[PDB]
């Protein structure tokens, strides 16, 4: 706690003190675990938040405090005025959460997709019953009929009745079109906190457990530890979807119920099997149906937009990074000062064209172009029902979407408000689209053999 | 005094309407029960000097806090009582499928003389198939047919349900509704909070702090204007359990193997016998919990569902008036009750108790219990005075069953009877008897 | 005179602590804070007495504490107060459901019809499956008596047999909130619990117990050799392939599927029944099932208690007012030492698993970090336990040295990649027996 003990209350000049104090933060912040990094310009509060001041005495030394807490939201800001005793000014010091996010890391259980063909394995006694356990490889299924040689439908010198077998073993050929994960790690919080003064930017990590005491600023991070990042996922084509999907080795109806781990394709059902006559030759085994495969019904997974992937080797790192994560608390005590927090007004054009139907699976789609001249945080609100509450507009893209369900029916004219910009946006009603392969498959291949 | 606390009752009052707040009617039966935790202090602008207090409260439903606001060395000037109206989360679903038990089953079939079964059965959309070779043999014949160990027997079927439940899909994410208000001098200023954008008057100023997280399940039943959970099937899933037979727009889809066989004619074409078309597991539809945290909106097509009861941050506030000196209050609370509880051990359906509670003011109480009750709190109203509470008693109960609502500790009256019995859990080998 | 004003001022804390509703207990050496947080000091009057609180605001998490060192105004010391968070968990109880396991037996009973159709409705005991075949009379398949050709029926019923080696819980309470804090001075404690509604106001000293009331505790539970596993498990009444769609509830075991049924023809005997499966009973795939490491079981007759006590459940804010006096917050140095074994794969589904020895002097409640992606992101050091145990993902592949970091001690862990364990019992059961009658 040694950069506290300079004491810079008093000095004739007010670019040397200005620059004095510049230093004193500086070097404050970086003796301590911030890093320098690239100022970003367009970051300004947009808010006020609620403020606690006061004044520590210690030696010979007074410091004044100011104290204020806001949500853990990524491209969140406060700002600081620093001034001394009614002298003005000295710095303005600005308060972003750069990063506000939680992940996890998954472990590939098993690919999976549709049936394309069936490899059967068969034979036929012509006298005996079945064998009591039918040999198969690994993962296939096995199919039998008893008292399959009758007059009539015999092979080559049979002459038993009511009496014989066929059996055999089959297994699906799929073709892989996705991949399912499964939740290895609990959830875990990066919120990454800067300043900017003077043209210069110290950022930061936070810990729910250990608060960051420097001597001139302190930050503590407030959450409760409750996330749910879903303990299953799909991943198809770089794209992240969640539903209804299989554990690895479970077989129930639904997406991913035919799985591929490591060399082999498991999976389960009933075989559709039976067999054609011949009088001198040997019967003909038909398969329609060998493993039960629901694949279609991955199609009907939701596709969430509040998530990202960072795919690696086998393994599926997952991203939230749009939600209010908890509260972080902040008290600046500069030295002997005066504090007056300020942020700014946001100014926003914007456009928006949407397009979807009532009552169906895909409800409302909007497009939106949304220029601002500052990054801000946005609320935003709407007569029907919007999915994500929220919206952070950057300088940087121009193009942003968000989509919707609405309770009653909605016009041409359809209102959205982004901050104190209130959007009416041009909406078409396309009729709901048609549903397709709901249904599930009776059979996969016709196999004759 | 009555000259300047009018000043500080419409110098507030119109601080507060300047900004979004809206006048309701002051109730005065909510009261605080409770004080909390409070930082005073005294900011200056310019020349005037305002004295703040800081104080924060849970935000949930029937909380409230007390404020006294004084003259400096005198007493009393005004009470300002903060009471949290709405604590609420919710989200809107999409209709995904009808559901019920199957009353029939439609079928369609086909014979063949000669030759083996179609490579690929025709059917009608979310229709089954079934078929049999070798259909032709002996004394099982149609009329001219003389094949034996030939020919085929091939269907469709569909089941045919009675729609006596509804499933929907959490289709919007989840947000928070908390309403906040204030009263003086029997007018009263209520306002919406937002996680993002503090309200920040000159006078008062509130800053709702929480964390994005909220359990509302993905996909809910309706059944008879109830809200049923459990595992319930999403759209386009056969897995067996509730929900696999799915009525989605106008056809009635399902998955399973047809329980199919046939009965043999002389001179006649063959009957068909269906025992079984779709699994359908309708009954499991019936051991869904039913969760009393939340409350429905029906839309057609689409059902808005509401957490009320729970707590979703902390409501911070600043109050900053003037040349003033604060002192909180909370009022006590009185309560009577009585109880009367039933139910078993061991079982599903556990125990249910029926309290009488009257209460003066309104209060949010925590109830404590020697046996874990299902909710840790509850609200008592001068409103209704019969409430409602379950509980799970590991060990097992006598006469004397102890609850506890606020500071009233109740003895309620426990009568044990047997558990209810298990009907319907067997699944259906056989959904009706098809012969034609 | 500053003795008796410390023992003046103990007592007066300690009669305000033990006229509400702290407990006393057995003062603890090993809890020493090893953190310093923010702190708003001030002073607040109450007629002709002035008192001086400090307020500061701390996680609710178990083992987290935080030092004040009070001092008389120019003079020190006085007395040292530590604000201990002793339990931070939440917490709801489950009735049983069913139990489940794997499949030894199968039994069955079936009837037989020289003519006539199959009955229109077969007679079954509960839970039991029917089956039944037209046609069984044909030519070469008889028992005696029997004239008819392409005609008459076999019927049946059948359960399997199951040995009951797990079972199923459903949640049927709401999560609560159990938190539990004390303050030790002058080798005295005093505990309490703690409420979010409720605050706790002392004369000298206040608590406020904030949090969001959102918890996940599964709602399904798997009880194994009194472990807890989670995962897919099927509801009551369930039978959807996986783990528990055989339920064996109250007296009479039910499940579903399509029992695979056939017959044998005899000429001087009546007809031998085949039945190779029954239900379907996939009790394999609960060998797949997670077993979480942040939960611990309470069993009682019917009925188990799941605890989460890992967490972070909200923040504890605390204003003491001991009167005219000055405060200074600490917290200690934690020294620690260590040692790691670490041993997994990579790309599989174990993962790697590291054994650490862990000694400290003081409860310590520790982030963790390291290069890979480790399971929970801290580790709670206390001087009773000396060994714990931690997981990682890494998604690179480690060499000999693994380093992990346990509060500020860093920790060269002996890493050795071991092959994937082979993957077994993935596939079903086509045939649960061989029964022949
Ligand atoms: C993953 O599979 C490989 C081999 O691939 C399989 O090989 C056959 C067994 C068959 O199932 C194919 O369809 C697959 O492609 C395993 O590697 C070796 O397998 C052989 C089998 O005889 C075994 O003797 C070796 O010990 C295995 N190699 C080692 C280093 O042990 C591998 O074990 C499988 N991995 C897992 C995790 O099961
Ligand atoms: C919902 O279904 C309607 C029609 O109902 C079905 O129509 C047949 C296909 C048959 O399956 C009936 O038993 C059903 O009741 C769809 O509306 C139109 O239906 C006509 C029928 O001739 C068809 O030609 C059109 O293509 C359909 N669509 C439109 C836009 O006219 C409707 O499309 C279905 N809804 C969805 C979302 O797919
Ligand atoms: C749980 O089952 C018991 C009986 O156990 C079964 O009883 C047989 C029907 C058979 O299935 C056995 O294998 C089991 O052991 C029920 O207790 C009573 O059982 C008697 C049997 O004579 C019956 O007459 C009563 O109606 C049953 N009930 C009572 C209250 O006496 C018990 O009811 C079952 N519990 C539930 C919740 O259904």
């Amino acid at each position: 706690g040694g950069i506290a003990k300079i004491d810079v209350h008093n000095i004739e000049d007010i670019e040397q003190y200005k620059k004095a104090i510049t230093q004193k933060l500086q070097t404050s912040l970086s003796l301590f675990k911030y890093a320098k990094t690239k100022n970003l310009p367009h970051i300004k509060p947009i808010y006020k938040y609620i403020t606690i001041e006061g004044t520590e005495t210690a030696e010979g030394i007074e410091s004044a405090y100011i104290e204020s807490e806001v949500p853990a939201l990524a491209g969140t800001s406060i700002g600081f005025k620093i001034n001394s005793k009614e002298g003005k000014h000295l710095l303005d010091v600005i308060a972003y959460v750069k990063s506000a996010s939680y992940s996890s890391v998954y472990t590939k259980l098993y690919s999976t997709g549709p049936t394309s063909g069936i490899n059967t394995k068969h034979d036929e006694l012509c006298t005996g019953p079945c064998p009591a356990n039918i040999n198969h490889q690994v993962g296939w299924l096995t199919f039998a009929r008893e008292r399959t040689s009758s007059h009539g439908c015999e092979e080559f010198g049979c002459l038993a009745v009511s009496d014989g077998c066929v059996f055999g073993s089959c297994q699906d050929i799929i073709k892989e079109e996705l991949s399912v994960y499964r939740k290895e790690t609990e959830e875990v919080t990066d919120v990454e906190l800067c300043l900017t003064f003077s043209d210069k930017t110290y950022c930061t990590n936070l810990n729910p457990v250990t608060p960051i005491i420097t001597d001139l600023f302190e930050v503590q991070f407030k959450t409760v530890e409750t996330y749910s990042l879903p303990r299953i996922v799909a991943v198809q084509n770089h794209e992240i979807k969640i539903g209804q999907i299989n554990d690895l080795g479970v077989y129930s109806k639904g997406c991913g119920n035919v799985q591929k781990v490591n060399g082999t394709i498991y999976g389960n059902g009933v075989p559709r099997f039976d067999y054609l006559c011949h009088l001198a030759s040997r019967k003909e085994v038909i398969v329609r149906k060998c493993f039960d495969n629901d694949y279609q019904a991955c199609k009907f997974l939701q596709s969430p937009a509040s998530y990202r992937l960072e795919e690696d080797s086998g393994t599926v790192t997952i991203i939230d990074y749009k939600k209010i994560l908890g509260t972080i608390k902040m008290k600046a005590i500069l030295g002997d000062v005066k504090y007056k927090t300020f942020a700014d007004s946001v100014d926003i054009t914007a456009e928006g064209s949407c397009t979807g139907c009532i009552n169906c699976f895909e409800n409302i789609h909007c497009e939106l172009t949304l220029h601002t001249t500052i990054e801000a945080s946005c609320p935003i609100k709407s007569s029907c029902t919007v999915f994500h509450d929220r919206i952070l507009v950057t300088p940087n893209e121009h193009k942003y979407a968000l989509k919707m369900v609405c309770t009653e029916k909605p016009g041409n004219t359809l209102t959205i408000k982004v901050c104190n910009t209130k959007v009416e946006a041009s909406m078409a009603l396309v009729d709901a689209k048609p549903i397709i392969e709901l249904a599930p498959v009776d059979q996969t291949a016709y196999i004759r053999e």
